[PDB]
């Protein structure tokens, strides 16, 4: 049951932070049905790890 | 009886982290109808588990 | 039990279950045509990170 | 009037924190229709309820 | 006109956690019509009057 | 010209108002079809509740 | 170097807002999912959060 | 040769905002679930934390 | 082992922000329910919060 360290964190960050990341999320198809899709990362999010870099 | 111990919280936190997870979410089907279904934990989930593990 | 006080090891014991996926939360799921019914699910993964925090500032 | 004091408040979050207590919600029934039910307290503010049983 | 001191605060909080107090919102009656109505105080509210009664 | 800066017990009557459950806020309410109007509700509980804990903290 | 806000006028501007004068735009219904762009008054979460500003001053 | 914002700049555009000056794009429902993107001002709310922080220089 | 950002970097990426040259994805109706990716302006809220941090720098 590995740990992340705290550099490994910065890493994760770094990716986030950079559009490199994406989440999955639920996308409508059509009358109110709806699909697994992939989106970029947000902007909320991407700041968020930009605050937390800025703070190492 | 079980109290996690705070190395099992960094581990559970690290499997988060690591995009290894899911949350159950309800999904749309058609006309109104909803099923269960399991998808990728949020990046702001990951992020604040990231952010937990760099406090650490 | 009308003056019953969780202890602090009963709520490490609480957030344990939540953490550990153990816990559901009830919740309205549509059926059709804007009814909904009642339901089960698992706690969100942010409440269970939230526990997670808890344990780990204990 | 009467003011709860501290005792009083943790059981009120005792039975909260254990699952026991309930909400007033707006249930769909039907085209837009709405009606009040009660729900369970969710995991949110159930945690809540812990996360001060735990500072008391 | 009126100025309320702590203690009045504290007993309009406790009848708040007492679940005496309701509030007002907007509730569908179908094809998209809504109406005034009063619920029970949320779970969420009731707990913040518990927490500021708890820490007076 | 001065213009107006609320002063401290000012801020506290109007604080009270709220609390009290006199005062009212704009919202937008539906009347059919995806149409909407705008109304008055009472300022809601959360609302009142931040206005309470203010208060006490004075 | 452009216009800057000094500290007594952000209390004129939180004074307005929490006096109920202003208000914002949003978007509203009217009908079939369509919207169309109106003005409301600043809500009561707002105008409690310029009280608390004005409160601290 | 890249920007980085400095603090009295940050002042200026806060103020703008503070100010009614500015807008930002969101979705708007046009009917049956179609949605274009158009331009609103920026919310009270979000004005509200601009007169906070420039309150706060 | 992995790149990590560094404090300058950090800020030159708030500053795109604040400015508004940036975008984010998101998800829009094209009818019936059926939606399609598509990107647009970074929100207020997000810019406003790039800026506070470009100001605490």
């Amino acid at each position: 049951k590995k740990i992340l360290q705290a550099n490994e964190v910065l890493e994760h960050l770094t990716r986030i932070a950079l559009g490199q990341e994406k989440e999955q999320v639920l996308m409508g198809i059509g009358k109110g049905a709806e699909t697994k899709t992939h989106v970029e990362v947000s902007a909320k999010d991407r700041i968020k790890a930009l605050e937390l870099l800025g703070k190492a």
